[PDB]
């Protein structure tokens, strides 16, 4: 039969109990009339039983594909978003569930949402406390913000990041807090969202959920602690987290060890404090078994590698890193990286790892008797032919190689090493590059070169007087500094 009227609400009741069964709430949504007086009745209504009667009845259409349309087509969206601000409670719950289906199969439900102010709305909603009311709205979130900044940056002018990062904080409840980091994910790839999370304690939290029997829930936390610890800030509180992660680099999952290493990488650089806690929780070790284990897989490699280059330097520990990468049989596999079938990326920071590890003069000989010299020779007459002839610069690998060289000169049978290779000329060369660093590692390893008077000599020969000369009065202070003492020991 035909509609209800004005000052009834018998009707509420009524539409319900036919929606439960197949055979009327075919007939319903088949109607296009008064599915619209649904709605209008819902939006409406200062009445609770009959405002969560009517939400309900919608609810039981958006099962099916033509519910969807009946509801979509008849602007029941803006009604149901309005109804996201409805007091306590069960309104709340037939609202975000119809709209959830709505976003999940529905077309043009996204845009519609969006359009009816949702994303603010959902957002709002993050500080209840009812972990499946919680779950279908974080989902919600996720499925309108994903390949859709405009909506990551409705999200963050909301305050989606601190709501979200309390979930974590607060629930134990797996499906939430797997929902939850899926937002998060989303959101870390944003450049405006990721300082936020970072900002909120996000790390910390996600940290929380890193031993969670959930391997989803604890893959999401990875993928998106990676993402946020791209170039996060100074944050306290990371002891647990770093912890944490070292002891995931044992983990069989090549994933979780690749997610790991990627992690501890972005936060040991330039950060001396993270830098002593990963090396006294054993990161050095278990960062060289994980290059030993991971073999020729430079998804593993390269970032475990950046993360031993950042542990053996410029901090309290850092001369004890040097020592462990030896003791714990580094040495060799980190020469074998500077061969084939190694790429560029891997190369570079392999070479800026040598270079830290020289630093230690007992680790001067086992580098000499690897072959790491002639290697890093080849390496830096290659890649200097190729700056004289956008990925990897060459001339970071000029300047990585002569840097290298420069710290292992330091010892006299790694002299006659370098020497013995006919390096002298293109040392000399270098003097010549547009890039003041360079010239000033070039410089660096003539002044430890020359210390040997037949070295001096040959260095003289070379014509270096001239070019240490000019780099006198370079701005640089370091470059001149070591123009200086080559031309004293001349």
């Amino acid at each position: 039969n035909d509609e209800d009227q004005v000052v009834v609400n018998k009707a509420a009741v009524m539409v319900h109990q036919l929606s439960k069964k197949e055979a009327s709430r075919h007939a319903i949504m088949r109607s296009p009339q008064m599915v619209s007086a649904i709605v209008r009745t819902m939006q409406n209504t200062n009445d609770v039983e009959t405002a969560r009667c009517t939400a309900g009845t919608l609810h039981n259409l958006s099962h099916h594909r033509e519910g969807l349309l009946a509801i979509f087509k008849s602007g029941g969206i803006p009604a149901l978003v309005k109804m996201l601000g409805s007091p306590v409670d069960s309104v709340l719950f037939y609202a975000i569930t119809t709209l959830h289906n709505l976003l999940l199969h529905q077309e043009g439900a996204k845009m519609a949402v969006r359009l009816a102010g949702g994303l603010q709305k959902m957002v709002a909603l993050l500080n209840k406390t009812n972990v499946k009311f919680l779950a279908i709205t974080t989902d919600c979130l996720q499925i309108l913000a994903y390949g859709n900044q405009e909506s990551k940056l409705i999200i963050l002018a909301s305050g989606g990041p601190q709501a979200l990062v309390n979930i974590m904080r607060t629930y134990t409840y797996e499906k939430l807090l797997w929902t939850t980091s899926r937002v998060l994910k989303v959101l870390s790839v944003c450049s405006s969202n990721k300082p936020a999370i970072v900002e909120a304690g996000g790390m910390q939290a996600l940290g929380l959920h890193l031993t969670d029997p959930s391997q989803r829930l604890v893959q999401n936390c990875l993928w998106t602690l990676r993402n946020l610890s791209d170039a996060a800030t100074k944050q306290e509180g990371m002891e647990g987290l770093l912890g944490t992660l070292v002891q995931l680099l044992g983990s069989d999952d090549i994933n979780v060890v690749t997610c790991a290493a990627g992690i501890l990488s972005n936060l040991t650089c330039n950060n001396y404090k993270n830098k002593m806690m990963v090396c006294q929780v054993g990161g050095i070790e278990a960062l060289v078994r994980t290059v030993l284990r991971a073999g020729d897989r430079e998804d593993i490699t390269e970032p475990a590698i950046c993360a031993l280059r950042h542990l053996t330097s410029r901090h309290q520990e850092a001369e004890m890193a040097q020592n462990a990468v030896r003791l714990h049989y580094g040495l060799p596999v980190v020469v074998k990286l500077l061969h084939p079938p190694s790429h560029w990326p891997l190369i570079k920071a392999t070479v800026g790892l040598i270079r830290n590890l020289a630093l230690c003069p007992a680790n001067h000989a086992p580098l000499r008797e690897q072959g790491a010299i002639p290697r890093l020779v080849q390496l830096l007459v290659r890649a200097h032919q190729d700056t004289q002839r956008e990925g990897v610069r060459m001339e970071e690998i000029v300047e990585g190689c002569t840097g290298a060289l420069h710290i292992l000169a330091r010892d006299v049978h790694n002299r006659i090493v370098i020497r013995g290779l006919n390096t002298i000329p293109l040392f000399v060369q270098l003097l010549y590059s547009p890039i003041e660093n360079i010239q000033r590692v070039a410089a660096g390893v003539l002044c430890e070169l020359a210390q040997d008077k037949e070295a001096a000599e040959a260095i003289e020969a070379e014509g270096a007087t001239a070019p240490l000369t000019e780099l006198l009065h370079s701005r640089n202070e370091g470059v001149a500094t070591y123009a200086a003492a080559v031309l004293f020991r001349m």
